């Protein structure tokens, strides 16, 4: 079947790193939803601004199709930049258009976990005070609408380049919050906490940039497949991805590159047939 | 107030036009729907497939925003690329997803139009034969579950070079299409048709290219305002989007291209600053 992940958060779940800094990840087993159903991922897979790059959910799901041969996972983008944790209540707008959005989800696949990373936009003046209470009805009423109340939902810390420079600058608090985002994590059930050490950023100061969002996707489901909380960096960050990068092909998919060339005019029609049919020649 | 349109159809709707082949459009009166909210509009703006470009419902806005210096044009993008009339079908989920989309919409704006552009996945072996009935029932739930059943409907046409070249030489009905688009307009209550002569295609053969989209997009607010059917080109056409291209962006919206210029790594932050400041302090 189709295992859905629902992604919610801020701009830093939805993914601003530079789609130029990493290498593409084309899997035929790794879908998005547009619009209501399953499409085949390409980056950016949370599209909420046109500045939307590299996500975590990437790496996230070509780890899962490495350890799942056989199914394939779909992604349910529904984070929004600079939104705050008032912003994802209840009765939000931007809170129930994710339930609309897993529910088209789910009536084609099975969702079976939940990816959150939201709190630069709750690193200031307080308001980690209550950050916590607040995150409870919120995933409380998850579970409950979605009707998921054991499925893992991991949650990521916060960047410590943080309340430093320029954009990040205002998120001072910003270590309060990844205090808060970890008991959360230990007392309830099925939740998960991931390290954001060693992640850096892009340089508006708030990003975390592609190389780190590729490692991060990682540890988001070492703690997912694992259950457990992840508070340090994996060992074999680096070379677990390029392992990831060295895979070999499918020939739809390396049709799916070039029917993508062609179609953004990368290349001519004739180059685009010529390309095709090496594929379909191939031996092995 | 805000005057949100729906987007539905096919890729054609969602637009397919090379974006770098036209001019862009940075209107801070016309905005698109991301995740429920509205957002400024940055085309792609139904990011459907990772090949989404420009749509009509650009130059749409443009036109509309020319003609109302005072309220914003909300776009809903719901078309999807491939979809048919049978895919369109009230129970199906790109039709209750564009529902979803809609009421989300107006829950801060006013539905004012509908834009439907769908029918090379129509025009093959028949079936032409019932895309009237079809269509009827689709439009017929649009009007009664959003309660709009009077705001215009703009339908427009088919290009001419369909069932011709690669990927749209299988659209040899076409033009059984048209007449049935057509038929449908004058029939039905509050429809216009929005001919498509003289539009061209990209090299795929299937897809209206940028610069016809613009225009293309112009006959559609034509046939919106006046409320009639465009069964010619409009004459001014070239000169009339030029009109639009020369207006003069406000403070805000400079900034804005400038912001996404650093978001997007293009420039450094000291160059963004410089940039900021000559915004500023210009006069007029």
């Amino acid at each position: 079947m189709v295992k859905s992940f629902l992604m919610l958060g801020q701009s830093n779940m939805a993914g601003r790193g530079f789609i130029n800094e990493v290498p593409m990840i084309y899997n035929e087993r790794i879908q998005m939803l547009r619009n209501g159903r399953w499409q085949m991922m390409t980056e950016p897979i949370n599209y909420d601004r046109p500045v939307s790059g590299i996500s975590l959910a990437g790496s996230f799901a070509d780890a899962w199709s490495q350890k799942n041969q056989e199914d394939i996972i779909g992604l349910i983008p529904c984070a929004e930049g600079g939104s705050s944790i008032d912003e994802w209540a209840l009765d939000g707008v931007l809170f129930r258009h994710a339930l609309t959005e897993a529910k088209f989800a789910m009536e084609s696949s099975e969702l079976t976990g939940i990816l959150w990373h939201q709190g630069e936009s709750d690193s200031l003046n307080g308001n980690y005070k209550v950050y916590y209470k607040k995150l409870l009805l919120i995933i409380e009423a998850l579970r409950k609408e979605l009707n998921v109340p054991d499925i893992p939902i991991i949650i990521g810390g916060l960047g410590d380049f943080l309340g430093k420079e320029r954009f990040g600058k205002g998120c001072t608090e910003y270590n309060f919050i990844n205090k808060e985002l970890q008991k959360f994590a230990f007392e309830q059930d099925n939740c998960y906490f991931v390290t954001a050490s060693g992640l850096t950023c892009n340089p508006d100061g708030i990003h975390i940039d592609a190389i780190s969002q590729r490692k991060f996707g990682l540890r988001y489901f070492e703690a997912f497949f694992n259950r457990k909380h992840v508070l340090e960096p994996l060992i074999n960050e680096n070379e677990l991805l390029n392992l990831n990068y060295a895979r070999t092909h499918t020939k739809a998919e390396k049709i799916y590159i070039k029917s993508m060339d062609f179609a953004l005019g990368k290349i001519s029609y004739d180059e685009f047939t010529s390309e095709l049919m090496k594929i379909n020649n191939d031996l092995e």
